[PDB]
């Protein structure tokens, strides 16, 4: 499923991401935009053979199991395919674990390079939340 901007914002808010660990909702929407273009089915292969999955491009080296990233951890204890569902619950619950691990949203390269230090509230402007 390809989310609309306000649709996703509303779904992330209902799943508790607004101000989770201090990150306002605009940060999460901005990250999703640049990681996956709001597409829950996005996948991208990394140089090290791991793969990024879903709307927040969660990495199989650490966070989910795709059966083909040897020596990888499965810290969200889910199959990576669960992160491609139109229901964002699994991606959101896993993202909560990622952002709490110490580095905050710097774990998402696109957030660091394209959202951090920008007017991220613009991403939820005009949405009925
Ligand atoms: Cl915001
Ligand atoms: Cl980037
Ligand atoms: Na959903």
């Amino acid at each position: 499923k390809v989310f609309g901007r306000c649709e996703l914002a509303a779904a992330m808010k209902r799943h508790g991401l607004d101000n989770y660990r201090g990150y306002s909702l605009g940060n999460w929407v901005c990250a999703a935009k640049f990681e996956s273009n709001f597409n829950t089915q996005a996948t991208n292969r990394n140089t090290d053979g791991s793969t990024d999955y879903g709307i927040l491009q969660i990495n199989s080296r650490w966070w989910c199991n795709d059966g083909r990233t040897p020596g990888s951890r499965n810290l969200c204890n889910i199959p990576c395919s669960a992160l491609l569902s139109s229901d964002i619950t699994a991606s959101v619950n896993c993202a909560k674990k990622i952002v709490s691990d110490g580095n905050g949203m710097n774990a998402w390269v696109a957030w660091r390079n394209r959202c951090k230090g920008t007017d991220v509230q613009a991403w939820i402007r005009g949405c009925r939340l």
